[PDB]
């Protein structure tokens, strides 16, 4: 169960990093 | 409990994926 | 630790709901 | 492990809080 939680957390970071790129590319 | 946390994280992940795609649609 | 984890989750739901409220206003 | 997960969730919460503020700035 713990490994499956860390997998979900890793994918959330990916989404967060991708959302940050969209915000950093709208701003400029 | 860990399995329930996993499901909630998976829903948060899908939440961020929809948020990311909407920002892409707004910007384009 | 388990109760504090659920506290952090509930706060994530709040931010997610506020983010979608910002997205709906930007989309419109 | 649970204490580290709480840190990860607290950091994700702070990421979403910053995203919310950036979206508010974009909306204005
Ligand atoms: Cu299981
Ligand atoms: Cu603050």
């Amino acid at each position: 169960e713990l490994a499956a939680i860390k997998e979900e957390l890793a994918a959330i970071k990916x989404e967060l990093a991708a959302i940050k790129q969209e915000l950093a590319a709208i701003k400029q």
